[PDB]
């Protein structure tokens, strides 16, 4: 089997991207941010805690003649941004862009964080990562992926993100047309339950290549690309006047400047992210100062190929026995 399903950016900044998901008999379709920084596939549901919902679809378990409690189970997940959503487990059919899973754990919400609730484009998450994160307690339970695994025609799934506009996420296949030149692979730990890979450098704008193992994981939960300290000087010190911000939070640069790109490796390969992609707008509405999308992780503890590097890309996310990585340009 496989699926192929379209991802559409939220907002104008492409802040995150929502793909269509069929939960349950008949189908209720909710719009779920793709997430392969984590394990758990969560919704806004008719469980969830009424001054918690502002504009979310809505999973309603007793609507769908499919759906089974998972008797005991409970989970609870905290992201890298401080957000945080826990609550109980039904297992119900889960369909994605034609591909379907019978029995797929459906994490209902009974309470979510902030963040989430005001945001009313995203109906939950469908976590994309190793089945090891997964929060279910007691019975830890396996990813969409994880569960469709065996039925596809490959054991893969490809994330094909558009900058300020719809892309792709297929299962099973690997759309030759989809990309350009070849796709290199890269080896993957597993040992974190990420995306796990090294890069094997930089380079800034039309300059010289930096030769620098960078270990990081492929997320596209996360919009930013977050790297070494070093890395992100080097980056931001070719636009005329930026500055690392404490007050808002990060690199902020005169909105008025254009932005050079970077380039990361893969093995041997290239991927280029153009100068554009790296502009994240205003800081507050109607500010000249413009928030970057290239930021340290020094804070974080690991580095993060978000969004703004992957959607340079066509990846691959090939989970043989072995698991690893590819990226093609396009």
């Amino acid at each position: 089997s496989t699926g192929s399903a379209t991802t559409t950016p939220i907002d104008s900044l492409d802040d995150a991207y929502i793909t269509p998901v069929q939960i349950g008999t008949p189908a209720q379709t909710l719009n779920l941010d793709f997430d392969t920084g984590s394990s758990d596939l969560w919704v806004f549901s008719s469980e969830t805690t009424a001054s918690e919902v502002d504009g979310q679809t809505i999973y309603t378990p007793s609507k769908s003649t499919t759906a089974k409690l998972l008797s005991g189970a409970t989970w609870s997940i905290s992201y890298g941004d401080g957000s945080s959503s826990s609550g109980d487990v039904y297992t119900d059919t889960v369909s994605v862009g034609g591909l379907t899973v019978t029995g797929q754990a459906v994490e209902s919400a009974k309470k979510v964080s902030s963040s989430f609730t005001e945001d009313s484009t995203i109906d939950g998450l469908l976590g994309l990562a190793f089945s090891t994160l997964n929060t279910v307690s007691p019975t830890q339970q396996k990813t969409f992926f994880d569960n469709a695994k065996a039925s596809l025609d490959s054991p893969v799934f490809t994330a094909d993100l558009g900058y300020h506009a719809p892309g792709t996420y297929n299962f099973g296949f690997i759309d030759t047309t989809a990309y350009t030149g070849s796709i290199t692979y890269t080896a993957v730990s597993t040992k974190q339950g990420f995306w796990e890979w090294t890069s094997t450098g930089y380079a800034v704008g039309s300059g010289t290549f930096k030769s620098t193992s960078i270990d990081g994981i492929a997320d596209t939960g996360t919009t930013l690309l977050y790297l070494p300290a070093t890395v992100v000087s080097a980056y931001w010190a070719q636009v005329s006047g930026a500055k690392s911000s404490s007050s808002v939070g990060g690199y902020v640069f005169p909105c008025s400047a254009t932005l050079p790109s970077f380039t990361f490796g893969v093995g041997s390969a290239r991927i280029v992210i153009p100068g554009d992609y790296i502009d994240f707008g205003p800081i507050s509405t109607g500010s000249s100062s413009c928030f970057g999308g290239i930021q340290s992780s020094a804070g974080i503890g690991i580095n993060i190929f978000g969004d703004v590097a992957l959607k340079a890309a066509f990846v691959v996310f090939n989970g043989a026995t072995t698991p690893t990585l590819g990226f093609a340009s396009k």
